[PDB]
């Protein structure tokens, strides 16, 4: 099936550069320091033409329905409203573009053996949040 190197659940193992595309986004103080601390898990399943992403964490437990190329509304977990596309760049790479109306951010998660590198860009600044598959 597709994206099938997705399916399953990730937990986040390291992160790198976070704080700079936060602080650019305009994320409160308080939720930064907790976007800094909190390790959440993922797990992704793959129904149809749709794909799910669910994120747990002691902060909120949030899901997110798409099909690929299809413009969808979203609320982030800090609280703000975007429009966002997913796209399949291939069965192992997927591109989340989400436009709030001060910003862009712009997710990449691509899937090698046992790590999701997720790559998340606000302009000119980038940071890399790694997660292990877990079981
Ligand atoms: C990883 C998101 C869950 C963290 C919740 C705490 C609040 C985070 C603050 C801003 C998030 C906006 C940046 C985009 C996050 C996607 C990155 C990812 O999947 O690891």
């Amino acid at each position: 099936g597709s994206m099938s190197s997705f399916l399953g659940k990730w937990k986040l193992s390291e992160s790198h550069n976070f704080d700079a595309v936060m602080s650019k986004l305009g994320v409160s103080w308080a939720t930064r320091q907790i976007g800094n601390t909190v390790t959440p898990t993922v797990t992704f399943t793959m129904d149809g033409d749709k794909m799910t992403m669910l994120t747990e964490s002691t902060f909120k437990n949030l899901s997110c329905t798409f099909k690929f190329g299809e413009e969808f509304d979203e609320k982030t977990s800090d609280g703000r409203n975007v429009k966002s596309v997913v796209e399949k760049n291939s069965e192992s790479k997927l591109t989340q573009t989400q436009v709030d109306p001060k910003n862009t951010t712009v997710i990449v998660r691509e899937v090698d053996g046992d790590t999701m590198k997720t790559t998340v860009t606000v302009g000119d600044v980038t940071a890399i949040r790694n997660y292990k598959r877990l079981s």
